[PDB]
């Protein structure tokens, strides 16, 4: 299939060589592609430390090189590149074209041989104006003039390269915070000319509010569905997954054009700790639900090595070193491939017996997948189209019965199910 139709899997942090030896692991589990992290030379603050907890040091680029002490060489990226594709595997790069360092004595000579390369760094004031979250800066870190053709250029270059080392695909960083061609008077074709390369898929992150222009973007790329995201956690939180508050992506961009999350990057590592809360159980769930949906396009996020409950970094890893084993766990890779086999396959959620602790997807008549976030184990007993037969769950201990277009059997407490014909 294509990287649209299957999973994804964020290897946050994971050096390219920690890559290239899971590889094969990665391609067992069910994903379609990865996403990697900067691969661009960036600022190495805090002496480039390895510590966890300096993980947003990739997001400040200091030139467009490729290769950097966190993740490795370009040498490095290529051959992991290579390893993906013997397994199909295809490889997303995270890009950061909107803005450099904000350190200006840590930016590359390359970078400033460029004349009027940058809008300066004057800190966004107004996240209602389009014109100040796109020309200004975020957070203090150089925004680049992306009206200069010549900018356009080297970054596009940087693309070009990344997809000529093997890259298949791009994650545009901050995307909200570059104009668009119709954003008033300061509008350039910085968009539909980087989008312009041979990369087979690209999203860009751009986190909804009342002026993120969502179906705008999505006309160039595809977006994420920020808002859908935190309906999962609230319902994972509650234990209660009702349909009428996780079935809409509180988005006007559909989706086809929508790529999805139970959490991101952000909401577990940044010092607000939003969604740093949740156990792997409450992954195995939310994934259940995003990842049994048609259309859009699951982004499993790797946590740390013994990252959670609400501890972010327990020091039992540093940046480079592979995440947790959740990526490939026997609930979470079930579901993924529950999402390749089905892809095609309309959708139906719903609540069995009217209980909100139990989510159902029903997808054409060829499968179902289950969850039970209750602290209970549940008898289910509901309509399904599911030819009758004995279905063993795929993501875990237990079977069911389908007879007479009835489903029958008992789903575990905290737990996720997976059924279709062999
Ligand atoms: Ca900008
Ligand atoms: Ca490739
Ligand atoms: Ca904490």
């Amino acid at each position: 299939p294509s990287i649209k139709s299957g999973t994804i899997l964020h290897a946050w942090n994971w050096s390219f060589n920690t890559l290239k030896h899971n590889m094969k692991d990665i391609h067992d589990a069910g994903y379609t592609a990865i996403q990697t992290s900067p691969i661009n030379q960036v600022k190495e603050g805090n002496q480039g430390d390895k510590s966890m907890s300096n993980w947003y040091w990739l997001y400040q680029p200091t030139s467009y090189q490729i290769g950097n002490r966190y993740l490795g060489t370009e040498q490095e990226f290529k051959e992991m590149c290579a390893a993906a594709e013997e397994y199909g595997i295809k490889v997303i790069v995270d890009a950061v074209i909107n803005h450099t360092t904000f350190d200006y004595a840590a930016i590359s000579n390359e970078v400033k041989s460029i004349p009027n390369w940058t809008h300066g760094n004057t800190q966004i004031k107004n996240w209602s104006d389009r014109w100040d979250v796109t020309q200004n800066s975020l957070l203090g870190l150089y925004d680049w003039n992306t009206q200069n053709t010549q900018v356009q250029s080297y970054l596009k270059r940087f693309l070009e390269r990344a997809l000529n080392d093997g890259a298949d695909g791009f994650r545009f960083d901050a995307a909200k915070h570059i104009e668009l061609p119709d954003d008033g008077s300061y509008g350039s074709q910085f968009w539909p000319n980087i989008t312009n390369t041979s990369a087979e898929f690209q999203y860009g992150e751009i986190l909804q509010d009342s002026a993120s222009r969502d179906a705008a973007y999505a006309n160039y790329m595809d977006v994420t569905a920020s808002n859908y995201g935190h309906s999962i956690r609230s319902a994972l939180k509650n234990r209660n997954l009702g349909v009428s508050n996780i079935s809409h992506y509180a988005s006007d961009v559909s989706a086809d054009k929508l790529v999805t999350w139970v959490e991101s990057h952000d909401t577990y590592a940044n010092d607000d700790e939003e969604s740093t809360w949740m156990s792997d159980d409450d992954i195995r769930l939310g994934w259940a639900v995003i990842a049994s949906r048609s259309g859009s396009t699951p982004l499993f996020f790797s946590r740390p090595e013994g990252g959670g409950n609400g501890v972010r970094f327990p020091g039992k890893s540093q940046i480079g070193d592979r995440g947790s084993a959740l990526f490939e766990d026997q609930a979470i890779t079930a579901v993924n491939r529950f999402h390749n086999v089905m892809a095609g396959q309309p959708e139906e959620l719903s609540n069995p017996q009217g209980n909100n602790q139990i989510f159902m997807n029903q997808r054409g008549s060829h499968g179902v997948v289950l969850a039970n976030a209750g602290s209970s184990s549940v008898s289910i007993n509901t309509a399904t189209k599911l030819p009758d037969g004995r279905y063993d769950n795929k993501a875990g201990a237990g079977s069911f019965q389908v007879n007479d277009g009835k489903l029958t059997g008992t789903i575990n407490a905290r737990s996720v199910a997976v059924l279709y014909p062999d």
